[PDB]
């Protein structure tokens, strides 16, 4: 779909058989969600964002949906205000910008 | 023009006569950079990221030419990291987001 920027371009995902809604952020290499049970090994990582950093834990390969379409990749779940898709999903769903 | 995400998406701005490279951000509902010189006064505020929440000034009224395109509004200056421009400017030079 075209987005245009006068709201928060939020969407759904569907994770771990969960179903949320996360911001789109280009500006975001990772993404990264609220705390959220997934099943399986993690690894710790930390990442800084504005306001310092964080300790997240890492898991890759995790299936995604997001809208329709389906990706997998590395979630990293932390104590983040909001939900972000980052670079790393967006560029398998095709996701551009534009002006 | 269109631009992917599998580098981050930098652009030249031209902000109180300095030149500056930002990240054009769609989940950032701010615009906000880094120390610098803008002239006039300013209110204090706070914002909240990731890792918590740091005091910026806020301008308003200023313009910044992002990539060649003139717009005015509320910069934040303060603390942060990297240069971001979030949808309070994108929307005003006609950016969308498409996938
Ligand atoms: N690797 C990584 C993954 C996910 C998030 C971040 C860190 N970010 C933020 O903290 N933001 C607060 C931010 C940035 C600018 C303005 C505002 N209002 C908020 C928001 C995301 C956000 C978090 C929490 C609440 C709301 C939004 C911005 O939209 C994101 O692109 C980056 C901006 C940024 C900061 C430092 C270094 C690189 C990139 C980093």
């Amino acid at each position: 779909p075209q987005v245009t920027l006068w709201q928060r371009p939020l969407v759904t995902i569907k994770i771990g058989g969960q179903l949320k809604e996360a911001l789109l952020d280009t500006g975001a290499d990772d993404t990264v969600l609220e705390e959220m049970s997934l099943p399986g090994r993690w690894k710790p990582k930390m990442i800084g964002g504005i306001g310092g950093f964080i300790k997240v834990r890492q898991y890759d390969q995790i299936l995604i949906e997001i809208c329709g379409h389906k990706a997998i990749g590395t979630v990293l779940v932390g104590p983040t205000p909001v939900n972000v898709i980052g670079r790393n999903l967006l560029t398998q769903i095709g996701c551009t910008l534009n002006f």
